């Protein structure tokens, strides 16, 4: 999916640390996963605009899964 930031690896979304509408930079963190017995911070892959949030807090993802989609 283009302009789709997808999970890198199954997880927990602990928060979500910007808003719909928000400039990114290419490694900013987009929210955040517990996995791996950690939180990792999930990077946007390009600048952008944040156009939609595709989850909430406490969800749990799957590899691939939609997370962030940039305008
Ligand atoms: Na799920």
């Amino acid at each position: 999916m283009e302009n789709v930031v997808s999970a890198p690896m199954p997880g927990k979304v602990l928060r979500v640390l910007v808003r719909v509408g928000d400039r990114v930079r290419v490694g900013q963190g987009l929210l955040v996963l517990e996995a791996m017995k950690m939180e990792n911070e999930i990077p946007s892959p390009r600048d952008g605009v944040v156009k939609r949030i595709l989850v909430k807090e406490g969800e749990a993802v799957d590899t691939g899964q939609p997370l962030i989609e940039l305008g």
